Formats: C-alpha cells, structure tokens, sequence
DNA sequence: AATAAGCGGAAGTGGG
DNA sequence: TCCCACTTCCGCTTA
C-alpha cells in the first residue's frame, strides 16, 4: 500500500482534488488544506487504505504529526499547512 | 458557548 | 516476536 505522504505528494501533482489541498510553495515542499473540503481528502485516503473505519481528517492529521520526528512531512506554523522534507520531494 | 485547529498517549490493526 | 505504518479512541489546549 501507498504512504500517506506520498499519496498527498500524488494527490498535488495530479491536481485531482484542487479544491482540497495545494501547493503554497512547491520549491519549498509546503502545502495546504482546505477548511472546507478537507473532509473529502480524507475520505479518499481512507478507502484507498481500505480501512474498516470512515477516515476523517483528524485521524489523518494524527499519522501526519507521527512524521515529525523522522521528517518526511512537517507542521508549518499557519493554518492547515505542512512541509514536505527535500528527500520526499526528489 | 460554538466552532475549529492542533496536540499526543495509549491501544488496536496490517503486513511483514 | 516484534517492528511497520498507520488507525482509532479519548481527553486536552489554544484561538
Ligand atoms: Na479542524
């Protein structure tokens, strides 16, 4: 199965849910979800996973932040927004 | 209060 | 056995 980071990595390239998600500095590697319809993101990852459970966006949120430490994505300090690590974006 | 983003400990599930 | 990579649950903090 797909990475949850590299399934938002997907996700910004494809542009398939632009109104959910997008680029604020793509040289950067920093990103940022809609209020409104972020929601619908994470049903989407919830059923490419095949979860048992309906994803929600701060169940996605919560593996997110599980990135931190080792960097693949990190919280940036605006609203709804996250960086990518330069290695994620190679 | 109502609404929302953010946090993480702890326990459960998947597939090695 | 026991880690992977989250998922699910719960309670809390800040704005
Ligand atoms: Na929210």
């Amino acid at each position: 199965k797909i990475r949850l980071y590299q399934f938002l990595l997907d996700l910004l390239r494809s542009g398939d849910m632009k109104d959910s998600i997008w680029w604020v500095d793509k040289d950067k590697g920093t990103f940022q979800f809609s209020s409104k319809h972020k929601e619908a993101l994470a049903h989407r990852w919830g059923i490419q996973k095949g979860n048992r459970k309906k994803m929600t966006y701060q169940k996605m949120a919560r593996a997110l932040r599980n990135y931190g430490k080792t960097g693949e994505v990190k919280k940036v300090k605006k609203k709804l927004t996250y960086q990518f690590s330069g290695e994620v974006l190679g």
